[PDB]
RNA sequence: GGUAGCGCUACC
RNA sequence: GGUAGCGCUACC
C-alpha cells in the first residue's frame, strides 16, 4: 500500500515547509498523505513534534490504528481522547510523544489551563494537522485555536508551527454567486494561514381538527395580533417568542397556554411527515402524565380525545406510508437479499417508522429485521442514543444481522457499507451536499435511490484562487487576517462590557415556571469555566432531589454526576448536582430560571451573556467555610 | 445531564 | 445581524 502519484503530488508543498490545505475526493486516502508529511516532518530535524486535530471522537482511534500507528517504529506516537482523558495529564503526555493524536478542544483545553502539568502552548508543536480544515471559521475550537495562532503571528511572533489543513469540501458557507464563493475560500485560507492549495393529501380531517382546537385556546387567551398559520416553523417560533415573554413578565396565563398550542403544532407537524396516530400519541402522553387554566386545555383535549383516534385509525386519510410500503414489499422479496438506509429530518420521524413497519400486515412475512439510527446530542424534547449503542447497530447492520435502517442525517457523511444498495430520503428538504453524500452510501453495484417526497461553483472558485498571483494572494490573506483578530478583541471586549453591568448581590435568580425568587449572583461559582454552582448552604431547602443518580458513558477527573434536582413547591426541573471529590454540590441550568436584575428581568439560554461577574471555584476555600 | 460549537429550515 | 425549532458534534 504504496502512496499514488496524486498523493505524493499533493503532499509536496506541505514537504518544501509551507501553509497548505491538502484538497483531495472522500477516501482519496488524505490520512496516509497525512503520515508521510510526518515522517518527512519528524526525520527532517529534532525536538520535533506534531499534534493531529481530529473532530470526531471515533477518528483519534481510527488514525492511530489505520495509519499512524506505522510511525511507531522510529518515534512515540500517542492518543488521547474524551473517553481516556482522566487519567494522565495532557501536558506531561503531549511533551513525551511525537506525535499527538486528539480531538481538537483537548489542546484548546491545555492551552488555556491554569494548572502548570496540565499547560502547553502552540511553540511547543512544529506541524499541526488539522483534519476537516473546512470547520476552521466563525467561532468554531478549530478556529479559535487557528485564531490565537493569528494574534501570535501578528504580533510578530516566530517558531509558530506548520499547518496542514485535510479536506474533502472547503464549501461555499451560504454563497450561491461567484464572488462569494472565491471570498469565503479566501477567508479559510486567512483562518489556516494558507499559502499553497493543493489537489490533484386531499382531504386531512385529523389535521383540519387540530387548527380548530388551537383556535379556542387562542380564543381562550383573549390577545389580538396573534399568528394565524397553524403548522408551522412560524407558528412554533411565535408561540414559544410568547412563551418566553409571558415567562420573563411572569404571566402564568398566557405561558400555560403557550406551552400546549405547541404541543398541538408539534402535532400538526408530525402528522405532516408521518402517520395521523404518530401525531395523536405525542398530544395523548403530554396530557396523561398530568389550576383552572390547565383545567379548561386538559377538558379541551378530552372532548377531542375520541374524534381523533378515529381518525388516526382511518386508512383514507398517510400516503406517503402507502408509497413507501410498495418499495419495501418489492426490494425485499427474496426476504432478506436487499440493504436499505432511510434518512429523516427528525429522531421522532426515526423512532415513529420504525413502530410503523411492526405494525403493518404486508411488510410482516417478509424478514425484514431493522433498528433507529441517531445521534449522541440530547435537549428537552428528544433524547438520543450513544456511540456504544450506534456502533453495534453498525455492526450488525454491516454482518447482514440487520438489513434496513430509519437513520436521521447521522449517517449521511461518513457511512461505509459496501453491501448496502438502496436509499429512500424521506420527505427532506437540504441542499446538494446533503443529497450527493446521501446517494453514496449504497456501495453495491446496481444501486438504487427513491426520493419519496409529496407531488409538487465550488470546483470553479478553488481553482481561480489556485491561480492568483502570489502578490495579490499575500496581500489579501494578510488584510483577513487582521480583520478577524480586531474582530475578536472587539466581540470579548464587548462581551466584557455585558458582563460587568450589574453587581451578583443586585441580581437575584427566579424558578422559570412558578417565579419564586431562590439565590442571587454571589452565590454562584464556575467549576472548570462550565459547570454553574451554588455555595450557599441554605440554597438546599429551596430543592429537592427527584430521581436517582444519573449514569454516562464516560468518567471524569475530579467529579461525577449525582441525582436531578426540582423545585421544592412546583417540581420544575432545575439542573443537577456534582458529586465533586468528596463533596456535593447543585449544578444550575440558566433555561430553567429568569434572572431578575435592576434593570430587566430575563429568561437567559447561555451563561456567555449574564450580566455579572462568576468567580471560579476553588475547592480549598469551599471546605474550609463549611467545615 | 451540564457547557459550548456547527449545519439546515423558518420568521423578524 | 437577532430568535426559535430540528439535526449533527465536541469537551466536562
Ligand atoms: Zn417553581
Amino acid at each position: 500500500s504504496e502512496l499514488h502519484g496524486y498523493q505524493l503530488e499533493a503532499v509536496a508543498p506541505a514537504l518544501r515547509g509551507r501553509n497548505s490545505i491538502v484538497w483531495l475526493p472522500t477516501g482519496a486516502g488524505k490520512t496516509r498523505a497525512a503520515v508521510h508529511v510526518c515522517r518527512r516532518h519528524l526525520e527532517g530535524r529534532r525536538g520535533g513534534r506534531v499534534a493531529v486535530l481530529v473532530n470526531k471522537v471515533h477518528l483519534v482511534q481510527q488514525h492511530l490504528e489505520k495509519e499512524f500507528h506505522v510511525l511507531r517504529d522510529a518515534f512515540k506516537v500517542t492518543a488521547v481522547s474524551g473517553d481516556s482523558s482522566h487519567k494522565c495529564f495532557f501536558g506531561q503526555l503531549a511533551k513525551g510523544s511525537d506525535v499527538v493524536i486528539c480531538t481538537a478542544q483537548i489542546l484548546q483545553n491545555a492551552l488555556l489551563s491554569g494548572e502548570e502539568e496540565a499547560r502547553v502552548e502552540l511553540t511547543d508543536f512544529s506541524l499541526l494537522v488539522i483534519d476537516e480544515c473546512h470547520h476552521t471559521q466563525k467561532e468554531a475550537v478549530y478556529n479559535k485555536i487557528m485564531l490565537s495562532y493569528l494574534q501570535k503571528k501578528l504580533s510578530g511572533q516566530r517558531d509558530l508551527p506548520q499547518i496542514l489543513g485535510l479536506t474533502a469540501s472547503p464549501g461555499t458557507g451560504g454563497e450561491t454567486s461567484f464572488e462569494g464563493a472565491v471570498e469565503h475560500i479566501l477567508q479559510i485560507c486567512a483562518n489556516l494561514d494558507t499559502e499553497v492549495i493543493a489537489s490533484a393529501r386531499e382531504q386531512d380531517p385529523f389535521g383540519q381538527r387540530l387548527k380548530k382546537i388551537m383556535a379556542q385556546i387562542q380564543e381562550h387567551m383573549e390577545m389580538p395580533e396573534l399568528p394565524q398559520n397553524f403548522g408551522t416553523q412560524v407558528y412554533e417560533q411565535r408561540i414559544v417568542e410568547l412563551e418566553n415573554r409571558a415567562a420573563e413578565r411572569f404571566c402564568r396565563k398566557t405561558r400555560v397556554c403557550a406551552l400546549h398550542l405547541r404541543r398541538y403544532n408539534d402535532a400538526l407537524l408530525i402528522n405532516d411527515t408521518v402517520r395521523m396516530m404518530d401525531a395523536f400519541q405525542c398530544l395523548q402522553q403530554f396530557y396523561a402524565d398530568k389550576d383552572p387554566t390547565e383545567r379548561f386545555l386538559a377538558t379541551t383535549f378530552e372532548e377531542n380525545r375520541a374524534t381523533l383516534q378515529a381518525l388516526a385509525g382511518d386508512q383514507r386519510y398517510n400516503p406517503r406510508l402507502s408509497k413507501l410500503e410498495e418499495i419495501l414489499q418489492e426490494h425485499f422479496q427474496p426476504p432478506g437479499s436487499s440493504r436499505g438506509i432511510v434518512f429523516t429530518k427528525t429522531r421522532q420521524s426515526a423512532h415513529s417508522l420504525l413502530s410503523w413497519l411492526q405494525d403493518t400486515a404486508g411488510l410482516c412475512g417478509q424478514h425484514i429485521r431493522a433498528a433507529v439510527l441517531t445521534g449522541s446530542g440530547h435537549s428537552n424534547q428528544a433524547k438520543g442514543m450513544t456511540q456504544n449503542e450506534q456502533q453495534d447497530v453498525i455492526t450488525l447492520f454491516r454482518y447482514g444481522e440487520l438489513n434496513l435502517l430509519f437513520s436521521t442525517s447521522v449517517a449521511e457523511e461518513g457511512l461505509d457499507i459496501p453491501e448496502c444498495n438502496i436509499v429512500v430520503r424521506y420527505g427532506l428538504m437540504t441542499n446538494e451536499i446533503a443529497m450527493v453524500q446521501a446517494q453514496g452510501r449504497a456501495r453495491a453495484q446496481n444501486s438504487m435511490y427513491s426520493v419519496l417526497a409529496k407531488a409538487n461553483l465550488m470546483e470553479r472558485a478553488i481553482r481561480a484562487v489556485q491561480a492568483m498571483p502570489e502578490r495579490k494572494y499575500r496581500l489579501k490573506i494578510v488584510e483577513l487576517q487582521r480583520n478577524a483578530v480586531l474582530s475578536w478583541q472587539v466581540k470579548e471586549a464587548r462581551s466584557s462590557e455585558r458582563r460587568q453591568l450589574h453587581d451578583p448581590d443586585d441580581v437575584y435568580f427566579h424558578c422559570v415556571n412558578c417565579n419564586v425568587a431562590v439565590c442571587r449572583g454571589s452565590d454562584i461559582r464556575t467549576v472548570e469555566a462550565m459547570h454553574h454552582v451554588n455555595i450557599n448552604p441554605n440554597f438546599r431547602f429551596y430543592y429537592t432531589v427527584s430521581s436517582g443518580k444519573i449514569h454516562f458513558e464516560r468518567t471524569f477527573r475530579d467529579w461525577e454526576p449525582g441525582c436531578r434536582i426540582v423545585c421544592s413547591e412546583c417540581r420544575q426541573e432545575w439542573g443537577m448536582e456534582m458529586i465533586y471529590r468528596n463533596v456535593t454540590l447543585p449544578i444550575l441550568s440558566i433555561k430553567n430560571f429568569v434572572v431578575v436584575t435592576p434593570d430587566e428581568k430575563k429568561k437567559y439560554k447561555k451563561w456567555s451573556t449574564v450580566t455579572f461577574p462568576i468567580e471560579e471555584f476553588s475547592y480549598l476555600e469551599y471546605c474550609s467555610s463549611t467545615q
